[PDB]
């Protein structure tokens, strides 16, 4: 039984799509979902030179992802998927980005206690959210994005996906994951006429 | 409908001999054609071996010999190159490129195209054509997979058999479908070779 753990921040497009297309992997193959959180915030934090902008642009960046860590300390792994789900609609479909907002709607949505809300605003879940992102994004190189993911224990960048595959094309792309990870000696695949409109 | 390999080679690049050799293993296990076009290791040096330094003369050979009989003769030149260079480990350049022309049946006055500039400017439109980029340079190898260009795969050692045949299949999966861009290990890089 192939098994995907994927690491997430609600905030990241690339994520976003991605966990989609695991989902809907999901609904056509027999395998394990494992969510995990990372944050967009601790890798900015390995970059000196941040554009002022860019590091406004991510002003409050810790308040879902620390919410998320949250939840999964006090209701178990399993609630990630419904609360990034709910989160997610409202960040990448519905483009609302007032986080404190989303996180209490997306609470509410998920079913889960709103008091979860406080998380976001302490520091309390950050050794746990340090230590999540560490486990998912470690890597060699000095690329250090998303979206990552683990395909049967193979740690991957990638899938880059820019549309979300659905059914049995989503099934198809997961079985080609899983070629390459069964093969230790593959290490690389990338389109080199087009790129992701970003 | 059938299944086409591009490949753009230099015969001294050892990433270009592995994921050529395995795409003549897909070809026993998998119904596809393979055409190989000639790259250049030294143009990408420009635009930035022990043995090595005439790094020319190989891909002057090889597009010489193209030009005059055709591109299906690349493929038996360059396993005969190849095949001295990466699996013999012979790095006696001018004797490689000798020998392979009497390997592949083709006249020994080829040789003389590895110290004339006389097709450098195919050699060059062959290597752009293989080696262009919309992003960030890239390396070897490159390859079509039924008319999409990439980079990689990446390979270490040569799949072969059915194991070859699957990789192939992920490939042409991932080719098929527009809105996917890069797959990479993380956690190891390739070996120094
Ligand atoms: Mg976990
Ligand atoms: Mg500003
Ligand atoms: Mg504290
Ligand atoms: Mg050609």
């Amino acid at each position: 039984k192939s098994v995907a753990d994927f690491w997430f921040d609600p905030l990241c497009p690339w994520c976003w799509i991605t966990s989609r297309w695991i989902l809907e992997v999901a609904k056509v193959r027999d395998i394990e979902v494992n969510f995990h959180v990372m944050s967009l915030a601790i890798l900015n934090e390995n970059r000196d030179d941040l554009p002022e902008q860019y590091r406004e642009g991510m002003a409050r960046a810790w308040g879902p992802v620390r919410v998320a860590i949250a939840a999964e300390q006090a209701h178990g792994a399993k609630v990630l998927d419904p609360l990034y789900t709910a989160m997610g609609n409202r960040i990448h479909n519905q483009g609302n980005h007032e986080l404190d907002e989303v996180i209490t709607q997306s609470l509410a949505d998920a079913g889960l206690p709103a008091e979860l809300a406080k998380a976001a605003t302490s520091d309390a879940y950050d050794n746990a959210l340090r230590k999540s992102h560490h486990a998912g994004m470690d890597a060699v190189g000095e690329d250090v994005g998303t979206p990552t993911i683990h395909v049967n224990g193979v740690a991957f960048f990638g899938p880059v996906l820019s549309k979300i595959p659905r059914g049995e094309e989503a099934g198809k792309l997961w079985d080609a994951s899983v070629t390459f990870a069964s093969y230790p000696h593959f290490f690389e695949l990338k389109r080199t006429r087009t790129e992701p409109p970003q």
